[PDB]
């Protein structure tokens, strides 16, 4: 092969607090999204110079947004540093933006199936969810007719959008402007998550939503992270990328409020690291990771009883209606004869109740015992 | 055997010390010049060894961590226990979910100033029973009772010890305040950050451990972040008798994205909760020592160092005439000593200052000279 500069081959070895690896004998979790790489050396360098040995009140430096916006630039589409508001975590920043936007009672547009976290904070918020559903006929498609409708209703006031689209993976260009452009002409914020945008792993590209004509980029925020790019969920470092500047100051008011508004200790330099020197480590991931989707759906292409879809952006969802059984049931079944650990679509509402999903950002040894306790799991149904 | 003497050198993103001018000392904002201790820093070198940071839950662990801890003063039920990243977002989650707009929202002025933000902020509308001033502060019991008994305060934020006075509550008084509160279905915030940094030996009560008539309307916040100079730490802990209370305080963290841990939190609190006790008792020897030296050195008799029993100097500065923030921006000036206004603190605070004394007691003496020196020209 081309020799690897860094290590894609090595479990990390997690604390008992681990929600991915915390808690029964030869069990293998592929359900929850953190990877199970070591993160790129030179953010790891970062870390420990900050580790200063007295870690006090901590501000958002100039040199956060540059390298954000550079970042963005060299990896997609430069947004300009003053449009960029530090924010702890972009579920976080949803929360805050829901409760600063919109009012109790305000309907939240969202596509279902979407990632089970939009439920919980548009309705924990005392909010409502109203889905334009994704059709399903081996690839979704966007019912536009029923999301036109659905903006213009007078208590729709938000869409949070994903982008690229977990769990399906799909990374929306054209529609994204489109999608920007009937949000503004409804005047509806449109919130547009692209914690995935950097792991397209065709070389299509994601489009930020703060790239449109400014007929709409008034009604736009992107939020990134490089949270889920480079396995530091527990960071807590994300950026909002806001053009209105009013709407962005009111966003960093409420981050305030919400207390996700300053960095914890790492947040700044390691993402600084990240985002300036982690170019190549990406790169290579990127080809361990298309490695892996490539064994495991030509794998799955032994097991002709599911249906994988075609991805464009690491988590596969897998169609598993053949079985004739509910996912959540599956997902429990297949857990308790192979210690294999899934995640059932369920949550993700929409058709859910149909699939499961398989976070493939692990080591190959781990997704080729992974798929094979997935077949073991289909044969034992069949006898 | 741990060192107070060497201030640590923060990179340029600190707002204690990042862009300050030369020959500049800053005392004015709560967090102490120590490097922190180093059973804690050992924690946070191997949790990143790991080398990969995804998802951490809450181990059990964490809540024994804090109860054991509470040998320093009470124990809590490891049931009660709720993480949360920080002390006063907690109290502006518990605001939104506790009260409604417009509610009124009960201080003892003067008090720290964040719990105007999150009131005031969050839509809700600050009443106080300000503390009666006569060099100490004291507690006017007939009209405390009266607002409680209005039925638009619905909450009381109790700090506890109070912040900026320095003053750590009775156990009778600790225990009345609660029972107030309960009689008049006030919910209690105790915001008990301070509570590991009271000088003398005059432990804190935490409002947990008062009894079952009033238990039930109580919440406790503590922290590391204070006592062992972890302000960007983001750990914090709520204790919390009523478990249908719990329930819900849980569910409006998790919701403002606060009842989560960073990578380091867990382990760097727990480290603290359970080894830090001697490093503790050694930074309160350093600090007993500088407010020793601090109120020799100013009795400065214009001003009053009054009597505070837990380590930010709150300072009368009464006699001199001048408003607080007219007086720490001419100090600032000609002479680089950066102190913290009474005004922000609202009450009577316009007549004070806060001076920050967790720095080693070199910079103590650079200060307190610093600050006569400025008395002095005032008068030339
Ligand atoms: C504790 C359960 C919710 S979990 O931390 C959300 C995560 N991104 C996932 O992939 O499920």
């Amino acid at each position: 092969m081309a020799e690897k500069q860094y290590d894609f081959t090595h479990v990390p070895k997690r604390q008992g607090n681990s929600i991915k690896w915390g808690g029964k004998e030869k069990e293998l979790p592929m359900w929850i999204d953190e990877m199970d790489f070591r993160i790129a050396p030179e953010i790891m360098t970062s870390m420990e110079e900050k580790l200063v040995a007295a870690f006090g009140y901590e501000s958002v430096p100039a040199e956060y947004y540059k390298a954000v916006a550079d970042w963005e630039e060299i990896e997609h589409a430069r947004p300009k540093e003053d449009w960029c508001v530090f924010a702890s975590g972009v579920v976080p920043a949803i929360s805050a933006m829901v409760r600063q936007f919109t009012s109790p009672g305000d309907q939240i547009l969202v596509q279902e199936p979407v990632y089970n976290m939009f439920y919980s904070v548009i309705e924990g918020n005392g909010r409502r969810v109203i889905s334009s559903d994704l059709i399903y006929e081996s690839k979704y498609s966007v019912n536009w007719a029923d999301l036109e409708e659905k903006l213009a209703t007078p208590s729709v006031r938000m869409m949070v959008f994903c982008n690229p689209h977990n769990p399906i993976g799909y990374a929306w260009e054209e529609e994204v402007k489109r999608i920007a452009e009937l949000c503004a002409k409804h005047q509806v914020l449109l919130i547009s998550d692209e914690i995935h945008g950097d792991l397209v792993l065709t070389d299509e590209d994601i489009t930020p939503a703060f790239t449109v004509d400014w007929d709409a980029k008034n009604w736009v925020v992107s939020l990134i992270s490089p949270s889920k790019t480079f396995n530091l969920a527990a960071l807590h470092a994300a950026c909002a990328i806001i053009p209105n500047p009013d709407l962005r100051a009111r966003a960093e008011e409420s981050f305030f409020l919400a207390g996700i508004g300053e960095p914890n200790l790492l947040a700044i330099p390691a993402a600084i690291a990240a985002y300036e020197e982690g170019h190549n480590w990406l790169r290579e991931l990127k080809q361990v990771l298309r490695d892996n989707f490539a064994y495991a759906r030509e794998f799955l292409a032994e097991v002709p009883e599911v249906k994988v879809l075609d991805s464009n952006a690491y988590l596969a969802w897998v169609d598993i209606s053949a079985l004739g059984m509910n996912a959540e049931d599956f997902c429990k079944y297949l857990r308790e004869k192979t210690g294999l650990i899934i995640s059932a679509g369920n949550g993700y509402r929409g058709n859910g109740h149909e699939f499961v999903r398989i976070n493939l950002a692990c080591p190959k040894e781990l997704v080729i015992d992974g798929m094979q306790r997935l077949k073991q799991g289909v044969l034992n149904l069949n006898n």
